[PDB]
């Protein structure tokens, strides 16, 4: 029993974090085999951030311009290349702590753990979702760029996020591990803004199932609804449209609790129309949307990693 | 910017988790140097749980009755002893991954990270507080006992919790790493209940300071209050009394934001008396009480560990 915003164990990723210094700029890097991945704006100076041409900035650098430190050990850079907005520093030593891993670009709505890091040293771990507007609501200070987001499946670390910048509303923007930003953002310090966000409907529904699995039924009702009539109310409350795909994904949770997906939708509709009336669900007074259907099954059933 | 319920990086503790099997009972253990710590009820059978005498149960066991597995490696038990409600299995191999560590018994109100584990394999990490009634609101399934709670200071892991049982309200009870339960609970399956809980006042105040550090001021007011007049309203809303000690602890946060502690108390009083009126604080529609003053400073300033 109980339900918490749970992150994956972070040890496999802690063994990969390093410090990268070039010029006056220091940030975090990810050391896998003999390559260190980090944000390309590490080559920018205090006047290079307004509108840089990174190809032209990179051709002017030598390998010895990059200081890479793993613990109290200098790593030696023997090559470099730019891929999109990430820089790849080839070093002469393979990381002995390299886990099994993949690079994956996730869809909005999916969740991951963030290992926040400063100067190559892990600071803390928390769970995030990619919002529909391709920002993440993180917790990041100066010097956190290069920290990564990840999922773990059995023994394999699927890296999905590298942190780059903060936007004026206090939300955060970054790339996949191949240097492609999530969303329309670019790595220069010109005016950019998040864009309007929406609530991740399928996730709110998964979390209502988590509540039922854990003992709450107070929000259920005897009604049902059709997908279209649901989506009509969802649109009004700035919720994402629920697709037939989302319905099928909620299949296992529906079958374990015996509440049909559209019946749970009728419950959400009533919660949206009437509020929660001073009641809470799983310790929350808001409809929570940063648990996927997979997250709920994982935590309400006990899946481990090795 | 941003504020998240952040756990400590869990790698140092993942390297210590093991599986302990005796009879038909399997749970998690903590391997530090050449000792494995685990809950003593691992020696209980399906009819030993009603009212066991553990001393009498333990004298009847031999070393070879205990199967300890670290990864795919059998560890050999060469001795055993009971300390309060924890069993200490001396094994012939020191754990090479033993971090620097301490065993500490924490006060109600303090927070820690929990590495939830099944069969010696980490499942996830989340942040918890010791509630005033000496339970924790965890996320735990069958087979999670022996999972530990911890804090990290620089390089040192301060272990403070080992999980033992769930209580009928869905909250959780366990011991410090020397086998002493938090609260009045005992490790047998007779009727026990949590006892009424209260809100951790000093922590709610620390979290209001986190909100101000991060940009919100909407809940502030021009009023002040005295400690006694505050505590008079706090008592009505089932809040813990705020002591002069709590006031001093909130000193750094008060000085960094320029809001006197008693002025922030006057703000909390108004929030308690009037509710939040459909507004949120740091993404929450409830007054959050599982961040200590230390937690806020750590996350709003960037303290790392190595
Ligand atoms: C890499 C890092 O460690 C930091 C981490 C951020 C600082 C505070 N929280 C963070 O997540 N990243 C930066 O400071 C980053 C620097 C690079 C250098 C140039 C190429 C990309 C950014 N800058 C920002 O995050 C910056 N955001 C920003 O400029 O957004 C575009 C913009 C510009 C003007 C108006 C609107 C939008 C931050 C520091 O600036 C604000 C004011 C948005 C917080
Ligand atoms: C060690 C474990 O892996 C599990 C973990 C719990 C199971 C579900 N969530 C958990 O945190 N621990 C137990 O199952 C534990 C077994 C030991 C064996 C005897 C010595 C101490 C307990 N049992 C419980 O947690 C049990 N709680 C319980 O008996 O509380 C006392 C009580 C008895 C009767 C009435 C009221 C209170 C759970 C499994 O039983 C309830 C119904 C309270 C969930």
């Amino acid at each position: 029993s109980g339900f918490r915003k749970m992150a994956f164990p972070s040890g496999k990723v802690e063994g990969c974090m390093v410090q990268v210094t070039c010029g006056t700029t220091t940030l975090n890097g990810l050391w896998l085999d003999d390559v260190v991945y980090c944000p390309r704006h590490v080559i920018c100076t205090s006047e290079d951030m307004l509108n840089p041409n990174y190809e032209d900035l990179l051709i002017r650098k030598s390998n010895h311009n990059f200081l890479v430190q793993a613990g109290n050990v200098q790593l030696r850079v023997i090559g470099h290349s730019m891929q999109n907005c990430v820089l790849k520093l080839k070093v002469d030593t393979a990381n002995p702590k390299t886990p099994k891993y993949k690079f994956v670009r996730i869809q909005p709505g999916q969740t991951f753990s963030v290992l926040a890091c400063y100067n190559g040293s892990p600071s803390g771990v928390y769970q995030c979702a990619m919002r529909p507007n391709f920002t993440i609501k993180g917790s990041f200070l100066n010097g956190s760029c290069g920290s990564v987001g990840f999922n773990i499946d059995y023994d394999c670390v699927s890296f999905c996020y590298m942190h780059h910048m903060e936007l004026p509303t206090g939300v955060h923007a970054g790339t996949d591990l191949e240097g492609n930003f999530y969303g329309p953002f670019v790595d220069r310090q010109t005016a950019q803004a998040a864009g309007t966000d929406t609530t991740i409907t399928v996730n709110v529904l998964a979390w209502l199932y988590a509540a039922v699995i854990n003992g709450d039924r107070w929000f259920l009702n005897r009604f049902t609804t059709t997908l279209n009539d649901f989506n009509l109310v969802a649109m009004k409350y700035n919720y994402e449209p629920l697709t037939q795909d989302h319905v099928d994904i909620l299949g296992p949770l529906s079958a374990q609790t015996g509440i049909a997906v559209l019946d749970m939708c009728a419950s959400l509709k009533e919660l949206l129309q009437n509020g929660m009336n001073g009641r809470t669900i799983l310790g929350s007074a808001l409809l929570e949307d940063e648990f996927t259907p997979f997250d709920v099954v994982r935590q309400c059933s006990g899946v481990t990693f090795q």
